[PDB]
Formats: C-alpha cells, structure tokens, sequence
C-alpha cells in the first residue's frame, strides 16, 4: 500500500498510546535485581525466626498489656453489639427510631473509645496506636454501611409485604457479618461476588510482594529519610518556614517513595491478599490515579473502598436528605480531613492541625492545576501535588515525634 | 444496581488494563526534580559559550583535518553518484544490468570506504568514527531503497506504457533527493506526508529533552560507571569468565540506563526535532517494545525504521526472489550482526567478535524466552535480556577500550 502513514510517536502526548504496561514490569525487574539479594538474606535471617506461635502466647501471657491488640479486639464487642440491635430490631422490637440511635451510640463509641484509650494510655506505640484507630475507622465506616444497607433492605421489605441469592432477614448471621467485617470494602452487600478458588500461587505472590515490599520500605526510611533527619534533629514546630522548607526538599523524594510503597503495599499486595484468602473476587481497591490529569480526579480514584462508601452512603444521601451540592463536597472534606487528622494525630498524640491545613490546601491547588494545566502536564502538575501536597503533612508529624523523642 | 461487580486489581496480571502512562509523567517528573537544578547550571555554563560559528569556522580552517566530519562531508559524493546513475538511466542510457551494477559498486563503496578509512587513520576520534560509520550505513540503507523504489516505479512506467502526487519521472531531484537523506526514514518513497507547520513550541521541547538527556547520559557515565570500571582497570579480554562475570554484574545496570537513555534521546527527541525542522509527519520511529512478552517481538518493534526497511528491502524480497523463509531470516540475522559489529568495532578498532556472539546468543534466549515465560513475566524475560543480553556486548568493547587507552 503506502509504506508511510501520518502519525506520531508512542512517547508523544498527542498520539495516544497509554499501553505503558512494561514500564511497570521494568520497575519490579529493577526493584528485583537491586534488592533480591539482600531480600534472600533478610528473609532466612528473619523468616528463620520463630515469630509466629510465640508471640501469640506472649501476648495471652499478659492481657491487659499491649494496649493496641486488646483494643483491636476489644472491637469485636462493638461489632456483635451493631449485629444485635440489627438482629433485634429486625423481627419486632427497637422502632426505627430506637435502633437509630443505638447505632448513632455505637458508631460515636466505636470513634471515641479507641481515641480515649490511646490518649489516656502510655504505654501504647504509636504504630500500634495507629493500626488500632485504623482498625475501628474501618470498622466504622463498614458498621455505617451495614446499618444503611440493612435499613433500606428492610423499608423494602416492609414496602413490598403490602404491594443462590439471599434475601434481608436471612443474611443476619454471624458467619455473613464477621466476613464482611474482614472483607476488602466498605460497603456492604449481601451476596458478595466470590472468587473460584484460592489460587495458592496467586497468594504466595501476594505475600511475597507484601514482604518484599515491607523491607523496601524499611530499606528508604532507615537509609535515606533517617539519616537526613538525624543530620539536623529540630522539631518542624519550631523551625521557620524557610528551614522548614529547607528540610523537606530534602525530605520530600524519599517520602514519596515510601508513599507509593505504601499504596502499593496496602491497596494492591494486602487486600489481594486479604481478598483470596476469603475468596472475594471483586478485587477494585484503586483506579488509575497515576494517570490522573486533576486533583479532584486523583482522590475520586485513590482509594476506591473509601472513596465509594463516600459516595454511596454520605454524599448520595445528603443530596437525597437535603440539597447544596457545595454543602455536601464540603461535607466531604470536612469528613476526610477529620479522619486524617484523628488517624495521623491521634497516634502521634500531636495536634499541630497541620494534616487539615494540608487538605484545605488540597483545595486551592486542586483548582489551580483544574484550571492552568492540561493532559500530560495536568499529570505532572498532580505528581508534583503528591510529591508536596497532603504527604508531606504526615512527614512532619512524623519528624516531630522522630525529633521529639530518639 | 449492584456496587460490587466481579473484577480484578489494576495491577494485576489478568487484568488487562495497560494504561499507565503517568508512569512516564513520574519518570520525568522524578528526573526533572532530581537533575533540573544541575541542568540549568550546565546550561548557564556551557550554553553561554561560542560554540556554533566558532567550531564550524575552525574546522574550515584546516579541512583535511577532522577526518570524521570529513567522511561525512565526502558522503555527498556517495550521494550524488546515485542521483546521477539514477537520473541517467531515467531517460535512455545503462540498460538495468549497467544501471544495477553502477549502484553496486556505489553500496559496496559506501560500505567500504569509511571503513577503510577509519582503520587506515590515526587523528580520528572512536565517537567521531562512529558518527561517520553510522551516517554512512544510514546513507547505505537510504540509497538501497532509492535504488529498490526508483527500480519499481519505472518497471511499473515501463509496463504501462504499453497498456499534488509526484509521477516517477518528475522526483529525480536534488531538492527531493536530498530530503530524502535527512528524512527520520530508511525507506524511500516519492510524497512523503507532511506536517502541518513546525511547531516552535515541539521543536524547542525536543531540544530541551536532546540536552537534559545528553547532561543525564554524561551523568549516568562519569558517576556510575567510570568509577567502577576505575576500580578495576583490567581489559576483559585477559581477565577470566568468572571476572568478567563479576565486572559486568556491577556494570550492567548502569550500561541498561544509559542504553534506554540512548534509544529516548535518538529515536524520539533526535528523530522528532529532525522531523519537525523538515516538517514529515510520519514519524513512527518505535513501537511499544516495552511491553514485548519475547524476544522476537523485541527486535520487530525496537527500531521500526530499520525494521521496514529490513521488511521491504531485504526479506520480502528474498522471499520473492527465492524461497526458505529460514534462508531469509537467517540472512536478516547476518545483515544485522554484521552491521552490528562493523558499528561498534571499526571504531574502537577491534575485532573480539563479541557483538557477534551476543547477536547469536540471541537466538536461543529468544527460543528459551518465548517457550517458557509468558505475558508480563515474559515481558520480565525481555527486561532481563536487554539488561544483560545484547547491550553487554557493546559495553565490553567500550570497557576495552577504556581500560586499554586511559
Ligand atoms: C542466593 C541468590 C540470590 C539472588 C538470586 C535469586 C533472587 C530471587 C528473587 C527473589 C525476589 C522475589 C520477590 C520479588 C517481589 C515481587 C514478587 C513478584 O512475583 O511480583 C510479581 C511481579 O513480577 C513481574 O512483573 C514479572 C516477574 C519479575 C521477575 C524478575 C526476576 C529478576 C531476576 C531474579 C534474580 C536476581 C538476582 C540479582 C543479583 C544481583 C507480581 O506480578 P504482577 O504483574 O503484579 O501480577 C501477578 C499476579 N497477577
Ligand atoms: C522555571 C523553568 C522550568 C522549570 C525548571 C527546569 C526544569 C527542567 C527543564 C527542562 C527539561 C525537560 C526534560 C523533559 C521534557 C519533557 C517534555 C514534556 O512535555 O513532557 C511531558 C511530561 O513531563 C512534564 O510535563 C514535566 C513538567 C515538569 C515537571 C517537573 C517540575 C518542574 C518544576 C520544578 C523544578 C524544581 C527543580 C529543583 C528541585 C530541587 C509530556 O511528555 P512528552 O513525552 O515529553 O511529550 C511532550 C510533547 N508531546
Ligand atoms: C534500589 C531499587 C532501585 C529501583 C530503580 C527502578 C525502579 C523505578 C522506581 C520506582 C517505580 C515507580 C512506579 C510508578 C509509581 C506509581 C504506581 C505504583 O504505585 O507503583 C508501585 C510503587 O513502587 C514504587 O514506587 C517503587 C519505589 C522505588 C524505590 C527506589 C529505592 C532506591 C534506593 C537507592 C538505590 C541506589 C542504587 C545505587 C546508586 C549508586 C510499584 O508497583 P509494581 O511492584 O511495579 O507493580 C507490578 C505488579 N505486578
Ligand atoms: C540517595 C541516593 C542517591 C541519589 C539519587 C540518585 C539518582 C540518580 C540515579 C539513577 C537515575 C538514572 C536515570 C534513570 C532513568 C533513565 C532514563 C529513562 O528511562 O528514559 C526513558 C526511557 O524509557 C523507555 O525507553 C521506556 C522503557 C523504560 C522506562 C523508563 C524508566 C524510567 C526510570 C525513572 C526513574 C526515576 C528516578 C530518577 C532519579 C534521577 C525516557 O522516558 P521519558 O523521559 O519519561 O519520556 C516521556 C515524556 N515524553
């Protein structure tokens, strides 16, 4: 035919290609020989160890102690006390008033205990101060959804008296809440998806990655961020604005490494995991975020399980249960920094409100980068807002309790 | 409806999402952040320089000198002696046997005067010799298609005789032909497409990225591997394979960076800024060989212009001309070993045959590659073969050549 055609390069924004699925697999190849090395060697020098069953009867030696597992399952008791109005008021007691306000109970203690108890406690560590309160947001937000969707499944029926699949009164059981309780979603449905099987190899992956990545990101704090801290040890609280920013140039890279560990880590490796452990085949805990040519794109696709509890359970409603769709993005952002700031400061035991300044911030900027760029610079204008943005507000809580204590 | 379907994670294999272009917007934003206040400092400093009209007239003072621009300049003459026994045997004179072995001699001189004398001249620099070569075998190919193409389009006049778009006769111009010889294509054609204007605002993009990318290469070069092969300043011709082993393992990964550097740099800043000046609009000068789960799909999509000019120059039309489409490819893989190893060893004047060895190696990893991994972990398998694979060959020789003269 014509050996010439009028087209552009792949690289080039206006062609079109997003088919970069090997640039990924360039980075885990790279990853891989940079760190397998000493990823074998940390894995017989750790996984030799006998960590598993002695732990565990170290911490049943001393209930009591260990604040954060007693809390994370002092949970449990907030979970059956959920299923149980739920249980109750699903035959003949609690009018819908009633059982509305022993869930708002519920649901105000499931958010005020774990708070109190980590406050009013010294001996609790702040990484297990910060996976107790994680575990009771997440049991929070799913206890939310439960009621909501247990509440609608139950008008309907009371509707439709007067006009495989499992109908409402009969998903009340414990098996169903304590998998949906573990389940990688905030949502609640009756009848999940579910996976075929198990796929062993598909969860030793899984696991792989989750301890591959572990020490990767042992391997960036402890050999890129610690350092540079302890070169200058002074608490951001104090600092200027100008040394402050001095610091976190230095600061920010090695942090946004650790981040997209993070997500990676969590959203992917964890919750695949988790998810075909119990097989649970629906498996959607991101978008595209990388590819996000806007703030306001980039949070509606990060973290997609929050992101659609958001949707469905406290924005819908409040255009439903009322008006001002300005009131209820900013509802939104009321709700999301609040949770930022009790899961980042709570912990640390700071409450510099820098985490909400951040988010305010977010605001700003994301109409800034909406407006000016657009395309592959829309993307790069919204990495650069992740690389500074809302992860450096956790940075700094964390270098004060850093300098402020080794 | 349903909030939860069943699907699959983003990143995961059976997926099949493949559209992560944003990590290219990290990879450049992670580059910019990481070298942009050293480039504008090497730009200050040497873009503040009088280099353009002073090298040029340098050199015209003492032409005989500079053999490299030299053999470059005297490739005119390559050049126009085709244009000419073209142009002359348009009308009525050298019948197709004379025609035919005009335009051999001319290909075998192209090929083999260069060469001659790059080894027969000692003022000569191995990059500017590898400059020469390499705009001598691009003239090669070039003019093997003019003769292929301007050989078909008067067969094709000849038969019809006897039964806007440019007719055959009306091209043999020196204002096309030498178009041609600057087109980012290997393969001739009479009405290349066209672009629309220049583009000042691409133009100076891709310059940018020449610059920023040639600074990154000296990096990655003086900093990473200079040192190391500093370290141990011992040729690997005399070392063992257990040595060598142990040299190329430090080696290879800043070899692969500043081998991807080289293929972004050439293939889409140089081409793009070449075909954006003489405005050509084709430009597909590389396909998605990232994501190439085998080796033969490597080879087929790296390097699309040499690729199609190999396609329709040298296979198709053995496979005319002939038969065993083995024979063929066999000879492909000849052609390109051989031009190969007259590229990285006539000017580092060697000949250890190890580009040789390398493209033959080829063989079974690819066999090996595509029989036994598939999709992205034969993707890895590629990733690996270009890490180790082929670019190791040339590092050898540059190591050499290092190690023996510095
Ligand atoms: C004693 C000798 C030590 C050195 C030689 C042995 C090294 C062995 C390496 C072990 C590390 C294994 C864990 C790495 C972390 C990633 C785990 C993994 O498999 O990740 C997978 C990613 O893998 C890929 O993308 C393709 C496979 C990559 C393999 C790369 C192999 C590199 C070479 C290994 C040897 C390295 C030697 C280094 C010497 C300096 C998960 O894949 P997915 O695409 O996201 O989807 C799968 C589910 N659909
Ligand atoms: C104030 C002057 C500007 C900022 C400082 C200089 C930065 C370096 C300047 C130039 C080097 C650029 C090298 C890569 C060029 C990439 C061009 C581009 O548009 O990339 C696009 C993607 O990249 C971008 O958009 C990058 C935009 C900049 C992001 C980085 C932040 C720059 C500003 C802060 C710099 C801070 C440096 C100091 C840090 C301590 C699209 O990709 P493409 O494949 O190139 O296609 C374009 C044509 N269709
Ligand atoms: C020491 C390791 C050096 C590695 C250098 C090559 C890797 C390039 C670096 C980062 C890759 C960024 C990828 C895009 C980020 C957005 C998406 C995302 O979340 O990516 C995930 C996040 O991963 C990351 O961000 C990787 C973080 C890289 C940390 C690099 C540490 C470097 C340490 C210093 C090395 C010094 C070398 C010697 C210097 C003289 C990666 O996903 P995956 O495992 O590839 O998924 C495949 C599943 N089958
Ligand atoms: C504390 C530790 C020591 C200090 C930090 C040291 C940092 C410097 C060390 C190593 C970085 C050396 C350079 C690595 C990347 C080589 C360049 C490269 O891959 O070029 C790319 C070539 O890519 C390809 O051919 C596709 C296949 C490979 C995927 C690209 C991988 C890029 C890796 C980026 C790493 C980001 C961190 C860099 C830090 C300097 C060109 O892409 P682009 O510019 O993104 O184009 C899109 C816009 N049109």
């Amino acid at each position: 035919l014509r050996c010439h055609r009028l087209q552009d390069s792949l690289f080039s924004s206006d062609s079109g290609f997003s088919n970069y699925r090997g640039i990924l697999n360039w980075c885990v190849v790279m990853l891989i020989l940079s760190n397998a090395r000493l990823f074998l060697e940390n894995l017989i020098k750790y996984g030799i160890l006998v960590d598993p069953i002695q732990v565990v009867s170290l911490f049943l030696k001393d209930p009591y102690s260990w604040p954060a597992p007693c809390l994370v399952i002092a949970a449990n008791v907030f979970a059956v006390a959920a299923f149980q109005v739920e249980k109750r008021l699903a035959v003949g007691a609690l009018t819908e008033q009633a059982g509305l306000l022993l869930h708002v109970a519920n649901l105000a203690t499931i958010l005020c205990f774990p708070a109190a108890v980590v406050l009013l406690v010294e001996s609790i560590t702040p990484v297990g101060s910060l996976l107790a309160l994680m575990a009771h947001t997440i049991l929070f937000l799913k206890l939310f959804s439960y009621r909501d969707v247990n509440s609608w499944c139950r008008r309907a029926r009371a509707k439709a008296a007067s006009a495989h699949t499992v109908s409402y009164p009969d998903n009340l059981t414990y098996r169903d809440l304590y998998y949906f309780l573990f389940a990688p979603t905030l949502c609640y449905e009756l009848n999940f998806p579910r996976s075929p099987r198990i796929r062993k190899r598909f969860l030793l992956r899984r696991i792989l990655e989750m301890l591959f990545f572990t020490q990767l990101q042992v391997g960036l704090i402890q050999q890129w961020m610690v350092p540079t801290i302890q070169n200058s040890m002074k608490p951001f609280k104090d600092m200027d604005y100008s040394r402050i920013i001095e610091r976190l140039l230095k600061l920010a890279v090695p942090n946004h490494l650790i981040w997209l560990i993070f997500f990676y880590w969590l959203f992917h490796s964890c919750l695949n995991a988790v998810a075909e452990l119990m097989q649970f085949g629906d498996r959607e805990f991101y978008r595209d975020w990388w590819n996000s040519e806007s703030v306001t794109y980039f949070w509606q696709n990060w973290n997609i399980p929050v992101h659609k509890w958001c949707i469905r359970h406290f924005y819908k409603p409040m255009l439903r249960r009322g008006s001002s769709k300005w009131m209820a993005r900013t509802g939104v952002f009321l709700a999301s920094a609040f949770f930022h700031e009790y899961l980042v400061s709570v912990p640390l035991r700071m409450f510099r409100l820098w985490a909400f300044t951040g988010m305010m911030a977010q605001i700003p900027l994301a109409w800034f980068v909406g407006r000016f760029f657009q395309g592959n610079y829309g993307n790069a204008a919204v990495w650069l807002s992740l690389i500074i943005g809302q992860p450096i507000a956790v940075l700094m809580y964390v270098h004060d309790y850093y300098v402020l204590n080794y």
